[PDB]
């Protein structure tokens, strides 16, 4: 047999130590003291992109770390001037808790690019471009690089006629790459080699596409090696000292392993050693925080993330009738397909969860909660397939809301001036648009931080003294 | 550009977790009751063997666990009656600190099979053809599977050409198998897939070969991917729960990556599925023996092997000079060229490492060590390339000994009986050839082991009371 692949070339690596690593290993946990040192190194290292921003970083910033999400970024946009930032950002709900109206969205993208981020790269938890339209103009009017993004996940009805449909939407509406997200490391080798394919075949070889592939399953780099032989543009590492588990793939290796195979990743290999380096002294302050295992293909037969899973699990034990976990194991899927098979990450991934759990409690849709209905009634979007039209109809029923079917933001009012005025009544407020933002995204925390951000940024990993006075 | 691939077809897997996961990521501490439970969903997994034997386990056996691993094997014997179990065996050297006349080989290869051992992958530090020579007739004549072993390796004299000369040689000694060992995952993808597809496409697609790599570098994955492309029949891997990091890759992973390239591993993934629970749940009990990094592609550049790297540089702490480290870094690649280029495993890395640091202490072969002058005189046999006349000279001139070429095992005395007779003075001894066997390998231990036995097997985890009282 022959198999077709693409020319020798050099491949873009972007590295996530600084923002997806540590969320993915070590909660968001991560301190910023604890990463500045490695700042000058990564800018010299050769990646094409440096995530250092958005995810779970903004509110662990605030949450956990009485840091300021905006003070990190100018500091990265500071300690590495030549880089190209990188941030994840999910669409029409940015960083929050719910969708916001244009106005949110279009200063949030207006203040993260005023304060330095170059690429972002905009998501949506149910893959409905239309959440993604405005914050991909927002970037593009910004003069920055839009990136769409594509979550990837095994269903019935997902396939790579879906993704390449997926690929002309995102590219449609003007976006600079598309990124091809698998969190779950659910993408294999021949289907990651396929669809990249797919999309280069169909919208041509100056389609830029970043692959960004976890490895809790373990057979994500493999799918590395292929996406580049499909031609990927650039692929997420993960300096080796911070990767595997529910991380990602290691840099180093992934740039070592191309070695005679006419592709290349022009990458520093002793600035790489030394923020290897770095991070390994650092990384065992935080291993209250570590995850306890580093493969689980799992998820191949259950399509369950184990994240998703114990998390029911745990749900099920407060009612001490755990023992009907695999009864739940077989509603999930069930209950998806109601939803129009979402992918399952958050909060679709926790929401078809718990109502898993009434179901296989209460009954097949007896009760549902506040999310799930919305869900159904389409206040997250549009579906990858369609939703059971019985259990819409009992959402509308139970809940009382509108079936919608248009981009939840269409019927959202202008809330900026409000969030500001409300905002301007908190003890620590700055007056910045930023501290505004940060109330609209955190109306819960935005309090407690702002009384507290004077104090300076702190840490919740153990002290170099810890370390010590225990092994 | 194309790539030329194997047809569809079955890949082979040899799990590893009964014998090298353990020994590479635990000290080889694992105890059998430990084991024992997992033997019969490891007997009806579907493996092409089960390596469960060899290696630095009849040594911790004895010397550690108060074990005997010659009921160790009649046990595993027993336990996975349908399975092909498989050991290593360093050729002429067995299992022992040292060469041994052909009758010991003749009489432990003959005692190993007598007791069950299906399959002996026989392999020698320096790839010696000749140090293998009678193990693998010893092993033909007992009716059992042979497997040359050819110790992968990056230097300056290793090629392709030279790893399919090396094959065809164990091939015409009558190797029913060729194993590509790669116990530093130095393996890389093109290197792998180019030799796998030379031998194949040299002596012909019926020559079975099983790849053995590591994962301590990360990359060789990806280099059992392009090994399967080649077409190679069988790949070793270890259950998820007991792999990566100087491990092996995830059996479940390797099985999993496959779906759709028209290659397929026959497992059975509910049988795998209780195999990982099983030791995720044994694991945590041996943490005091866990290394402590997952990736590590240092000895791309180095060269150097990280355990022979620490092995050295405590080596001088030990003479507070631990700061010509770097100094040390840069001999080692002129002793080992020195030496012929022998591959960096044990003896020859902690040997060459040894006689690295006199140099960088005492001057360039001031001194020798007893080995390394015997290793330059050839008494371990030929190396992969010609040593430094200049130092085999100096060698000779330096101990005092002969410089010879030949089978280091032809100049060697019958010793059995001599062994028999010492090993029938020692307390505990039970008069089997096997009891003879353990003497004349551990001289120093069989002593205190036939005294002790009878206290039956041990271990040296923590108790399910200490994981408790401690975490
Ligand atoms: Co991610
Ligand atoms: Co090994």
């Amino acid at each position: 047999r022959e198999i077709e692949v693409s020319e020798p070339r050099e491949v873009g690596i972007t590295e996530l130590v600084l923002r997806d690593a540590h969320q993915s290993l070590m909660a968001t946990r991560m301190a910023m003291e604890d990463m500045v040192g490695a700042c000058a190194d990564i800018d010299a290292a050769g990646y094409w992109s440096v995530e250092c921003w958005g995810g779970a970083t903004y509110d662990s910033c605030i949450r956990f770390l009485n840091e300021d999400p905006w003070e990190r970024l100018r500091t990265f946009r500071k300690l590495m001037p030549n880089s190209r930032l990188q941030m994840l950002l999910r669409g029409q709900n940015l960083l929050g808790y719910r969708h916001y109206n244009d106005e949110v969205v279009d200063r949030f993208v207006d203040k993260s690019a005023e304060n330095g981020m170059d690429v972002f790269r905009v998501f949506d938890a149910m893959n409905d471009p239309r959440n993604m339209a405005h914050a991909m103009a927002a970037v593009k009017k910004a003069g920055k690089h839009a990136q769409g993004t594509i979550c990837y996940t095994i269903s019935p009805v997902h396939t790579v006629e879906g993704y390449v449909k997926l690929a002309g939407q995102l590219l449609d509406m003007g976006a600079d790459s598309i990124a091809l997200k698998d969190i779950a490391a659910l993408l294999k080798p021949q289907p990651a080699y396929d669809i990249i394919k797919a999309i280069k075949d169909t919208y041509g070889q100056k389609t830029q596409i970043n692959l960004h592939c976890h490895s809790t399953t373990g057979v994500t780099e493999v799918s590395l090696m292929k996406a580049i032989e499909a031609g990927v543009d650039v692929v997420d590492t993960a300096i080796s000292s911070m990767s595997l588990g529910p991380g990602h793939n290691p840099t180093e290796s992934v740039a070592e392993m191309l070695e005679g195979t006419g592709y290349t990743t022009n990458l520093d290999y002793d600035r790489l050693h030394k923020i290897r380096d770095h991070f390994k002294a650092i990384r065992p302050k935080y291993k209250k925080f570590e995850s306890k295992t580093l493969v689980d293909t799992s998820i191949f037969k259950s399509q369950i993330p184990g994240g998703m899973l114990s998390n029911m699990e745990s749900q099920l034990r407060a009612q001490g009738a755990e023992d009907k976990m695999d009864e739940v194991m077989a509603e999930v899927p069930r209950v998806r397909k109601a939803a129009g098979f979402p992918p399952l990450v958050t909060p679709s991934s926790q929401i078809v969860g718990t109502q898993a759990v009434f179901n296989v409690m209460m009954g097949e849709y007896k009760r549902m909660t506040g999310e799930f209905a919305d869900i159904m009634l389409g206040y997250y979007g549009a579906s990858p397939a369609d939703r059971d039209p019985k259990v819409v109809k009992l959402a509308e029923e139970q809940s009382g809301k509108k079936p919608i079917t248009q981009r939840p933001a269409d019927l959202l009012p202008p809330e900026w001036e409000k969030q500001s005025k409300e905002a301007a009544t908190l003890k620590g407020f700055n007056g910045t648009d930023e501290d505004v933002l940060t109330y609209a995204l955190f109306p819960q925390v935005a309090p407690v931080f702002f009384e507290h951000r004077a104090e300076g940024p702190h840490s919740v990993a153990l002290t170099d003294a810890q370390l010590k006075a225990e092994a």
